[PDB]
C-alpha cells in the first residue's frame, strides 16, 4: 500500500512480524542511490567555476560518501539488517542537515561569474527538491519504526491545517517578538475545523518561511507603532483537490521594482538568506502545487500555498 | 579602410611613414583581450567534469596566460612599440598552434559524462570561430608588415578560386596516394578563370578538410580497384553575392543511419579526429557562408561551400 510521490511512494504497510519494514528498506536500498547519483551528476554538470567553490566542492564530496556508503550497504535479508541500515540513513539524514545552507553560501559569490543566469535557479530548484524527496523516503522509512497514533509513518491519518499553521504562528511570532518587540497577530478563518491525511513535513518548512515573511514586512511598515500592528490574516479552503492556504498581510506589499527578483534564490532586501521564497515554491510545486503572490503596492500581500491531497 | 569580418574589421591602409601599423597595432591592443576574456569565461562556464580534464586545463591556462601577456604590454605609442607587440602576437600565435587539437582530445572522453550533449557543440562552435577571429586578425597585422604583391595583409586582391583549390587537391592527392597507392583524379569546371579579393585561410582550413572526405570516400568504396577510381568534380560559381564551390564524389555516400552524425564533433568512421565537417561548417557560418550536404546514398555526396564575397 503507498501514498504517490512525485516518481516515487511513501509505503502504507502494517504487517505484525515486521515484513513491511524489509519491503521499504529494499526499496530504500534501491532508490537511494540512484537518486544521489543523479544529484552527483547535477555537482559534475555545474560551471567549473562555480563547481570548483570549497563548500560546493564540500557538499559535492558529502554526496559522493553517500552514495559510497549506501551502495557498500549489503542487501537487506532480516530485520537485523534493516535495523543497521536504519542507523546509515540517520547518520546520513544529519551529515546532511545543513546542506540548504552550505549550497547557499557556496553559490552566492560564486554565481555571479556565469552568464547564464538561470542555471542556478534550474540546479537548486532540482537539487533542493530532489533532496526534499529524498529525504522525505527516508524520514518516512524510520517513522515506520514509531507507534506514534494517528500517523502511518510520517503521513498524519488526520492532520488539521489550522493546528500546524498555530505551531508555525508561535514560532515566528516569538522570533518576531524577540526582534521587534511585538507581532502581529495572527487569525484564521475558513475551513478551521477540517481533518484529512496529510505529510506536514513539506508544510514545516513552508509555512514558517512565509509566515517570517509577512511578520517582518508588518513590522518594517510600522515601525512608529510597533505596539499596534495589523493583524495577518490566513485563511484554510479545503476541497476535494487540494489545500489552499492564503496568508494575507498589511505590510505594505512587494514594490513593482523588486517583483521580478523575489522569486529569485539569494534575492533578499534585508530572514536574510534569500531562499524562503525560492525553496517554498520549488517545494509547492514539486509535490503537485503551487506557491502565488499577489502584491498590492503600498497596502500588503497575499500569498496562496496550494498543495494536492493524499489520493486515498 | 577596412573590410568587415563578424563584428571586426581587417585594417586596409597604405600610409608610407608606417602610420597605419600603429593604428592596427592599437586596435588588436584594444581588440584581443577583450575576445581572449570572452574564451576564458567559456572554459569557466564548461561544465565542471569536463573543466577539470587536465587537457582542457591546460588550454585553459593558455587563455589565461594569453590575457596577461596581452594586458600586460604597454599601450603602443611608437613603430618600436608596435614592433615588439608584433614579437608578442607572433609567440601567441605559435604557443596557441595546437589548440583546437588538444581540445578535441581534452574533451574525446569528457563529453560523454554529461546529459548536455549540445553544451559540447555550442562550446567547440564559439570557442573554435572566436579562435579564427583572433589568428586571422592576428595574422592579418603581421601580413601588413609584409610586400607580398597582390595582397594587403592576409587580403589577396585577386584571389583565383581554382588556383587555391588546386593547391589543396595536389596535397590531399599526396595523402591519398600514400595511403591507397592512388588517388582520384580532380577536375574543376564552372567560372575557373574568376579572380576577386578574398581571404584565402578560411579556405586553407576547408578545402583540404573537403578534398580528404571526398578522396578517402572515393578510395574505400573502390578497393577492388584503386587503379581505376570515379574524379572528383568540383564546380566554381562566382556571383556577386558569394562564392560557391560544389565538391562532388562517387565515393557511395553518407549513409542515413551517419546522417544525423556526420556534423557532430568527434563523430567518424574512420582523417580521423572528426573535426573536418562541425568545423568546416562553424567556420563557414562565422564569416557569413555555409557548409550543406546533400547525400546519394549509394552514389556520393555532393558538398556545397558557400563564402560571402568581400563588400569592397
Ligand atoms: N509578505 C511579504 N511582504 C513584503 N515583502 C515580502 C513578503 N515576502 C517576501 N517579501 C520580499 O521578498 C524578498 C524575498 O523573500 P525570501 O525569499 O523569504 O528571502 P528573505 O526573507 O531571506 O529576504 C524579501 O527579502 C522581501 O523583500
Ligand atoms: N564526402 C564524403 N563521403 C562519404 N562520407 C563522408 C564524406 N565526408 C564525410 N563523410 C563521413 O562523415 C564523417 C565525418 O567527417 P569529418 O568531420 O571530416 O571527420 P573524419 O574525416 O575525421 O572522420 C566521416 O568519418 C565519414 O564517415
Ligand atoms: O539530505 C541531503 O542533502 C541529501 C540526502 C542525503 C541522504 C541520503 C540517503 C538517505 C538520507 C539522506
Ligand atoms: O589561437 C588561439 O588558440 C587563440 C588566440 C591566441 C592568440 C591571442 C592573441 C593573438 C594571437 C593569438
Ligand atoms: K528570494
Ligand atoms: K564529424
Ligand atoms: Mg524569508
Ligand atoms: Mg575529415
Amino acid at each position: 500500500s503507498v501514498r504517490l510521490t512525485p516518481t516515487m511512494m511513501l509505503y502504507s504497510g502494517r504487517s505484525q512480524d515486521g515484513s513491511h519494514l524489509l519491503k521499504s528498506g529494499r526499496y530504500l536500498q534501491q532508490e537511494l542511490p540512484v537518486r544521489i547519483a543523479h544529484r552527483i551528476k547535477g555537482f559534475r554538470s555545474l560551471p567549473f567555476i562555480i563547481g570548483c567553490n570549497p563548500t560546493i566542492l564540500h557538499v559535492h564530496e558529502l554526496y559522493i560518501r553517500a552514495f559510497q556508503k549506501l551502495t557498500d550497504f549489503p542487501p537487506i535479508k532480516d530485520q537485523a539488517d534493516e535495523a543497521q541500515y536504519c542507523q546509515l540513513v540517520r547518520q546520513l539524514l544529519d551529515d546532511h542537515k545543513d546542506v540548504v545552507t552550505l549550497l547557499a553560501e557556496g553559490l552566492r559569490e560564486s554565481r555571479k561569474h556565469i552568464e547564464d543566469e538561470k542555471l542556478v535557479r534550474y540546479f537548486l530548484d532540482k537539487t533542493l527538491t530532489s533532496r526534499l524527496g529524498i529525504r522525505m523516503l527516508a524520514t518516512h522509512h524510520l517513522a515506520l519504526h514509531e507507534d506514534k497514533p494517528d500517523f502511518v509513518g510520517i503521513i498524519c491519518t488526520r492532520l488539521s491545517p489550522k493546528k500546524i499553521i498555530e505551531k508555525w504562528v508561535d514560532f515566528a511570532r516569538r522570533l518576531c517578538e524577540h526582534k521587534y518587540g511585538n507581532a502581529p497577530r495572527v487569525r484564521i478563518n475558513g475551513h478551521v475545523a477540517a481533518r484529512f491525511p496529510f505529510i506536514p513535513m513539506p508544510l514545516d518548512y513552508i509555512l514558517p518561511e512565509l509566515l517570517k515573511n509577512a511578520m517582518r514586512a508588518t513590522m518594517e511598515s510600522h515601525l512608529d507603532t510597533p505596539y499596534n500592528v495589523p493583524d495577518v490574516v490566513i485563511t484554510i479552503a479545503n476541497n476535494d483537490v487540494d489545500l489552499i492556504i492564503r496568508i494575507s498581510d498589511r505590510g505594505g506589499g512587494i514594490a513593482h521594482k523588486d517583483l521580478d527578483r523575489v522569486m529569485d534564490y539569494h534575492f533578499t532586501t534585508a530572514h536574510g538568506f534569500g531562499f524562503g521564497l525560492p525553496t517554498s515554491r520549488a517545494y509547492a510545486e514539486y509535490l503537485g502545487g503551487s506557491l502565488q503572490l499577489q502584491s498590492l503596492q503600498g497596502i500588503g500581500t497575499d500569498v496562496y500555498l496550494r498543495l494536492r491531497h493524499i489520493d486515498g
